[PDB]
């Protein structure tokens, strides 16, 4: 049940002036595609707030990924659902290099180890995230995201639906042909060149946690077939969320603001905001 | 649970091309606003048909307004939700005035007696439509319309969301102080004139039907306050409508496509359909 919103003063949103006209903003399937000047803030903050929602963040740090988790954690301290309950989960092979972050009030960490493969580690984060009750038990939300990132700007709850897939930066501008979606028709991964929305990044995806659980089982399956196949997907698990995505629309699309590359891409007009950045490495 | 959409050959989407640049798509809350263009009807219609939708399509005919029946329901035939299961329920005074109007396969009508009111007609629907156990039993979305019109143009899986309000076809270019809302603080419609969003037509709302019922048991009791307190709102159940969903905000908003008057307001040049419109009456 949701209880009412209270009075609120704020800009009356304008039928006949759309803020954003440079972009798409909504999906063929009526999914919001969620760029800056589309959401109202404030509104969303009390919707979810009323509803107490707690927003559950997976990371892997394997090998020397580790590395990356300081920086990660205290920018996500700085701009992930600030003001919402959070509960990080760290998965690393080793526990005792996770960085000692000082967390702001009702957010949480908890470190899970897990075995470090010898391409392996990124396919088997779906099969790790399918800690099943745990999450269900814990969180409304999950969110799950590479470490070798950095938080610049507000990630919030404008994000949280049911499933979520992000816009790859490199690709947003692209035809559908050009996407680099598995081909080959003897993977369970494979797109033929007339099919597809988008190119999501496998960097940044969530939703419901009874969704998420659907996702990743779904393509751990996949995966399992394409490996007793002898097939690996050119992308890896990026290739089989893909595909995933293209059979069960996402809910919300986010925009390239929310996985971006100011290195490898710049800062271009159409993005307002650079929210969730790759750092360097080698 | 929802199954794997099959393959569909349709235009890509792209995201560095809006359609609609004209109006607004998007609510601050990220609610769609569904204008043509913006939705590709095949997926939308694959995924509601995989989940066996079925909608339910309340409307009342009491005294002379059982004259409007006969054309509303054939052309609803023509127009509403046509290939999926649609259950009408048409509460009416006359029983025997309904006319037999034949319907297309895996729809059915029901007639549902109710006493006749000497303002209190209209507003009498939320308590009538609050009906509860037969509607969760039998439906999984209720549509709830003004009888004294007309389908001319597809109205269709589009608009089902938890919770939609169709915006006013004489306000959607107003500003909100000129929205013509309860604005006496002694009613429970009251909003005060630097809040809203939208001025929502009382004649076609609709939702889930726990938010259905929702909606119409909140108003019945905020008008059943307004009797006990001597005040009847300025504009009945609709300034009670529009003072649920102002705190209650609608998870999709219907474009005036969905509810417009030609006779009074033309065609204007921002409307590519009209797909349901009043009928010339005294
Ligand atoms: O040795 C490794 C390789 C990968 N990863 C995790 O898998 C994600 C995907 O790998 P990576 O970021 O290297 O893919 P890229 O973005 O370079 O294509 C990483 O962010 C880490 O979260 C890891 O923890 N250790
Ligand atoms: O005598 C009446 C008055 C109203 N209504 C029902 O209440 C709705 C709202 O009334 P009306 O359409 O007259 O409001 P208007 O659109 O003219 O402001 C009507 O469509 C009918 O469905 C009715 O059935 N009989
Ligand atoms: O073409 C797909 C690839 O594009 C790269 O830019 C990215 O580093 C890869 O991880 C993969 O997403
Ligand atoms: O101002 C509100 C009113 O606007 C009229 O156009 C309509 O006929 C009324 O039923 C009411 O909605
Ligand atoms: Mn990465
Ligand atoms: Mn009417």
């Amino acid at each position: 049940f949701m209880v009412s919103l209270p009075r609120m003063v704020y800009p009356q949103p304008k039928v006949l002036t759309p803020c954003r006209k440079d972009v798409l903003v909504v999906t063929p399937w009526l999914a919001p595609i969620v760029w800056e000047g589309t959401f109202n803030i404030d509104i969303l903050n009390e919707q979810f707030r009323l509803q107490n929602t707690t927003i559950g963040l997976t990371v892997f740090a394997i090998k020397k990924y580790v590395a990356f988790l300081k920086l990660f954690l205290e920018t996500a301290e700085k701009h992930f659902m600030v003001g919402h309950r959070v509960h990080y989960y760290v998965f690393t092979d080793q526990p005792a290099a996770v960085p000692r972050v000082t967390l702001g009030t009702g957010r949480q960490l908890s470190v899970l180890e897990v075995r470090a493969y010898k391409q392996d580690v990124s396919m088997r984060r779906m099969e790790m995230i399918s800690c099943e009750r745990r999450f269900l038990s814990e969180v409304d939300y999950l969110v799950c995201v590479d470490v070798d990132m950095e938080f610049r700007d507000h990630v919030g709850v404008e994000i949280l639906t049911p499933l979520f897939g992000t816009l790859h930066p490199s690709f947003y501008g692209s035809s559908r042909e050009a996407f680099t979606y598995e081909r080959r028709p003897q993977s369970q991964a494979y797109i033929p060149k007339d099919e597809g929305d988008f190119y999501y990044m496998g960097g940044f995806f969530g939703g419901s946690v009874q969704e998420v659980q659907r996702l990743t089982r779904a393509c751990h399956q996949a995966m399992m077939v394409d490996q007793a196949n002898g097939i690996e997907a050119v992308w890896h698990d990026e290739s089989h969320l893909n595909k995933y995505l293209l059979r069960h629309k996402p809910t919300k699309v986010l925009s390239p603001e929310y996985l971006w590359d100011q290195q490898l891409l710049g800062w271009p007009a159409v993005l307002r905001k650079l929210r969730f950045t790759a750092v360097p490495k080698n």
